[PDB]
């Protein structure tokens, strides 16, 4: 099979595994151990600084630098070959300061917020926390029958189970805009967290393959031709309304904000194996997104 | 068969029957709230679930509705915030400070919260409040009982109403004081919010009736007449140390602390009609405790 043949890799995040987790509702299964994906006692992905030494269970010794990765999956590092080649690590591979990875696969915005908040306290003082984010609100916000505005929703919400405050979608595209307050509401919280733990806040939109402009790869091509939305319902309008969206709502609170599908699209990606799939990035996909997210003062 | 009479819950007691039909709706990470926008003599939701509050001059207030110049507070809790046990909206506490004044009083009292949905709770809604003064939580008790009913927990996250996170609980009172972490973590995203929310922060264990010295009103020795939790679980020493560890966590945190359980026994209460059940209290109990928290200096 093509996924088997071209991404080996993926046959281990299929038995990385999830677990049921009270507010967040799910994370990873703790303490996984492969030669691909390895997690910590929390859930919390490993990440691999210089000469294969290995950061995990928050620990962290004094005169560190740390900054903080949050995200869903492209921050977990879903597709690469090993924990060595995700963004923590090759971004803790360069800079000066370490990189923890606070990916959580199939996070939306609210719950990278919660298992931020949840931890927080544990992790030390942080000079930079990234999000690496926004595409999932606005996937599981299709993929949902139902929604509540003020509390947004998560993937596997199959988890629930007259008047009601969740309530049936009648028209995803008209009712779009109520995702976009979850997310705003979102970054006011953080916006809150940055200043009271004295760290800076970028906001980047993660990369989506429909999304940047580039001619696919031999890889690509036979990995994608083996569901509606992510066809018809994701398409450059959407990119176009969605990306827009989140620099108005970044600029009202005074975020940086860098939108990683046109950072992508102007460099030179042609025929390059970037993507795994339509969401999930290759090594060489995560060296080039971290060279943008450098190059574009995101770290 | 000889007449039936009403039971001693309806005849003594008969707003119960309303809070038991006012009902509860499922809602993502918070897991529950309200039912929003019910109706009763005795009970009334708005839009979110929120209770109504009324000040003075019986005017009522809801939905996140503030005029210029409002002095706004959070009362901010489980059933005894609500006011479970009231005859009717404006004989709970929000209401009952409302009225006193100087500052109109929020109704963040969630039924059946644990310390980590009072919290979530109000990071969901605290960009549509305004400005706050003071928040004040009247909590604790909760965390405590729910730890006890529960056959599994997650230290690092808590819990509500192949490796896991949420592991079973061998012992419940050997393992008592992992439920202590949520709660001091909790408090130190508190006094984070405090800060850049720039409101003051009070912390107020909330009254039980095991826990309060007190001869019985003829009422409640009839009422209590009819789960060993309370029975032998939540003893004068289970009490001691849960006082006293929420008293250490709030020095540490320099977070002003109130046990509201101390401060009624000092009261003289002796036959007087304070408590709807062993956690629900009167409307007469709700204006001891508003009493109480105003000379405590907890509003």
């Amino acid at each position: 099979e093509t996924r088997d043949e071209l991404t080996p890799q993926m046959k281990e995040y299929d038995r990385a595994g999830r677990v049921w987790v009270p507010y967040l509702n799910y994370f990873h299964r703790p303490n996984h151990r492969s030669p691909v994906v390895n997690t910590d006692s929390r859930g919390f992905r490993f990440v691999v600084g210089k000469d294969g030494r290995t950061f995990s269970e928050f620990e962290r010794e004094p005169g560190e630098r740390v900054r903080a990765l949050v995200g869903g999956s492209t921050v977990f590092g879903v597709g690469a070959t090993g924990d060595a080649a995700t963004l923590p690590s090759l971004l803790s591979q360069r800079g000066p300061a370490r990189w923890l990875n606070f990916g959580g696969r199939a996070f939306s915005s609210t719950q990278e917020l919660m298992l931020f908040l949840f931890h927080a306290r544990s992790l030390g003082a942080l000079e930079k926390v990234t999000l690496l984010s926004g595409v999932n609100n606005l996937l599981l916000f299709y993929l949902s029958r139902d929604y509540a505005k003020d509390y947004g929703s998560f993937f596997a919400t199959e988890v629930r189970r007259e008047p009601e405050i969740v309530l049936p979608i009648v028209d995803h595209d008209a009712q779009k805009t109520d995702l976009l307050h979850a997310i705003e509401r979102d970054l006011s919280t953080w916006k809150l967290l940055s200043g009271a733990l004295q760290f800076e806040l970028c906001y980047v939109l993660q990369p989506l393959a429909g999304w940047v402009r580039k001619k696919p790869s031999p890889e690509e091509t036979r990995l994608f031709a083996d569901r509606q939305i992510l066809r018809e319902k994701m398409d450059l309008a959407q990119y176009a309304w969605f990306s827009k969206s989140l620099a108005d709502i970044c600029r009202t609170q005074e975020i940086p904000f860098l939108d990683m599908n046109a950072t992508l699209s102007a460099l030179d990606l042609d025929g390059r194996w970037i993507f795994v799939d339509r969401v999930h990035l290759t090594d060489e996909g995560n060296e080039v997104l971290t060279q943008a997210l450098v190059e574009g003062g995101a770290t």
